[PDB]
């Protein structure tokens, strides 16, 4: 995360980190429920069971003896994401135990897609940078979907997409950050999810944004897939 500050502990503890020790990969992640995960389709690599992936939660320093790691044990890939353009960037996954904090609720409506937007994650805070080893959390502001479309490079995908950040402060999320949840408050002072980190061009370039997977679009798609899981 590109120039944010101390996550206080327990501040946003829905938090998950994840590492797939399977296609090699570290994410961030929300739990939707207590033993599933809301995040990225691409940290992922198929659907179906998977033992592999390890979810740490709990604590926002990765080192703490408290953290509590459990493994996946299926993993929902939302079918139709393509690689190809991260479009459909959105994926559950299940845990063998559950984790016993307090999760993000999801928004089923747009009603909240505008101003400023919280991200979190532990990703690099310089592009090309290290992983960091405690969380960091940043403020992005909501962009367009003209702003945004203009700005790109690669193709954004209207009601899939949704965009946040500046033109060149130096605050954006950023490679490890993957999955992870973009939220915000909402009327009855509660968090309320509204993206999931999903790429950029770069991390806080000059003229370059941040792009999310547009939770809202999705969350009825997503709302029905937990219940299988
Ligand atoms: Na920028």
């Amino acid at each position: 995360v590109v120039g944010g500050t101390r996550a206080a502990q327990g501040e946003f503890p829905f938090m998950v980190r994840l590492i797939n020790e399977e296609n090699e990969g570290f994410c961030g992640g929300a739990l939707y429920a207590q033993d599933i995960v809301l995040t990225a389709a691409h940290c992922v690599s198929g659907s179906g069971n998977n033992t592999s992936i390890t979810a740490t939660g709990g604590v926002v320093d990765l080192q703490s003896s408290s953290a509590v790691k459990v493994r996946s044990t299926k993993v929902l890939q939302a079918p139709g994401f393509t690689k190809e353009t991260y479009g459909k960037d959105w994926a559950l996954i299940k845990l063998a135990q559950p984790i016993n904090q307090p999760t993000l609720k999801i928004a089923t409506t747009t009603a909240y897609n505008q101003g400023t937007f919280t991200v979190a994650g532990w990703g690099a805070n310089r592009e090309g940078g290290s992983q960091q080893r405690y969380l960091l959390k940043a403020n992005v502001p909501f962009v367009s979907d003209a702003a945004c479309r203009s700005s790109s490079s690669f193709i954004l995908v209207a009601n899939e997409m949704i965009c946040a950040g500046y033109d060149t402060k130096q605050e954006d999320t950023c490679q490890g950050d993957s999955g992870g949840p973009m939220f915000r408050k909402d009327n009855a002072d509660e968090w309320v999810q509204v993206g999931i980190v999903s790429w950029g061009e770069g991390c806080a370039r000059k003229g370059k944004y941040g792009v999310y997977t547009e939770v809202s679009t999705f969350a009825s798609a997503i709302a029905s897939a937990a219940r299988t899981l």
